[PDB]
């Protein structure tokens, strides 16, 4: 008769964005199951590349080509960096942190080590210094429609000449027109927000900023952080952020429970 | 006069593999410091790519081209997977584990999720099933000349037809001749060891294996795990594994303390 809520939830899991009443649950399920099996078969026959990995690689050629240096820093950082990042029980990120042992934790962001790389590289590189990093980041979350506790972050930045907000926005714009993601910047050192509809695609800043001193920076800098899973959720039009996440439940948005 | 042990340790840090008595410490230090600064400047002027990332990308094109499916699974896995992997206080890996909260931990290896992917994909993919994954792995270690507590693992495998040890060795051999790494396999289901001199480059297995059942496998399979940092330490001839690790201390083997 009418599909139950549970059968609906099930059919949605097998339902891809691009898909388009009458038959019972058993057949509708069977129709989707063969469709999904066919998609996986096609992926395996030709492409064989994972979305996350593919994006990370396209994002990387993008910044490397535009002159940024590719950084791969630790994911398991000293807990101290969280304090030194100006994150006390004052902010939300306070408990959002996955503590490992007593002296470590899971980098909830890329800033700490990108700061370190800027201080150190200034002693050897011409102006301006341009660097980026793409990688695993962690934050405990209560929601789960746009938040994953384990996700991938892209953080790029420049220090020295050219660190103007006109330029920061120009990188943000070339970037996203390259990926093919509609966006809107919103602001008023500075703090911008790159939004996709009601979804935060990125928060960027134009420094210097007071914190800069705690890391030994002291120069003008520009920069921004984007979530790879969110860029994916937009590009592929997935209803839930889970379809673009590292998972044992979906591959390139296709359910693995067939 | 004679260099102290400390000055020596310092000069070694600035010393690259390819470099080749007389002057005092101050000048020798100054000579190396400009050399390193020049290398970083060259990297930044032309390449701009990180070793780890670059390797991961070359390894990836390799397996994808040879028909393997690229997997990106979670790094923060359920603690249960460690028990189900047959790791009790019986083995060394018992305490080598970084526990996160009470139900999680840091994947000390790729097996758990590759097993899951094999069970699930069998329901949709032709024979044989070929998949791989490259990514962060964690184990507490006492040593540190060939062991990093945070490192990168490459795990590839096949299930079904063709899972012969003659084939496993053939993949291992094409792989390494492609990267340009001298090696030697040593064995006698099976367990092989790919060594570089006295260094373990990889441990491989030819299943089925008894464990296979706990993950719902039940088919013949072949496979192996390599450390990206170790492959790097060999290719670039770094004296210590720290030079190829994710770090705030070295970039492509060049010290960042200039
Ligand atoms: N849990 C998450 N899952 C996916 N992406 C995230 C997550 N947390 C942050 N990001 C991304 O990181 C960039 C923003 O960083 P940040 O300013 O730390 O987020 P926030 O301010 O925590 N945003 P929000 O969680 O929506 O209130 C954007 O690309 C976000 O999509
Ligand atoms: N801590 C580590 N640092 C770098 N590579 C590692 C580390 N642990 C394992 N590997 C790599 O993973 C592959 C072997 O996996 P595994 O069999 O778990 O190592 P093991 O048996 O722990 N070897 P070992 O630590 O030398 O006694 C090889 O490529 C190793 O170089
Ligand atoms: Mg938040
Ligand atoms: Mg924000
Ligand atoms: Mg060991
Ligand atoms: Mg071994």
């Amino acid at each position: 008769p009418a599909l139950t809520k549970s059968q609906t939830d099930r059919l949605e899991v097998l339902l891809n964005p691009k898909d388009e009443s009458g038959k019972p649950f058993r057949e509708l399920e069977s129709e989707l199951l063969s469709r999904r099996k066919k998609d996986l078969q096609q992926i395996y026959a030709e492409e064989r590349e994972n979305y996350l990995g593919k994006l990370e690689r396209e994002i990387t050629r993008f910044f490397v080509d535009r002159g940024f240096l590719e950084i791969k820093s630790p994911i398991l950082i000293p807990l101290e960096y969280i304090e030194r990042m100006g994150i006390d029980n004052d902010t939300e990120l306070s408990k959002q942190i996955f503590r490992v042992d007593k002296n470590f934790c899971l980098r909830p962001m890329l800033a700490p080590n990108l700061y370190n790389y800027l201080r150190k590289l200034d002693r050897a590189l011409p102006d301006p210094i341009k660097i980026f990093e793409i990688g695993p980041c962690y934050r405990k979350e209560s929601d789960g429609k746009e938040h994953l506790e384990e996700f991938t972050m892209l953080n790029f930045c420049q220090m020295g000449s050219g660190c103007t907000r006109e330029n920061l926005e120009s990188i943000i714009t070339d970037f996203l027109n390259h990926l093919g993601i509609d966006f809107k910047i919103v602001g008023d050192g500075d703090t911008l927000d790159v939004m996709h509809g009601d979804l935060e695609l990125s928060s960027a800043v134009v420094g210097p900023i007071p914190l800069d001193r705690e890391w030994g920076i002291d120069k003008p800098w520009i920069g921004a952080g984007f979530g790879l899973e969110r860029l994916l959720k937009v590009k592929h039009d997935f209803k839930n952020i889970k379809r673009a996440a590292r998972s044992g439940s979906y591959y390139n948005g296709i359910s693995t429970n067939l």
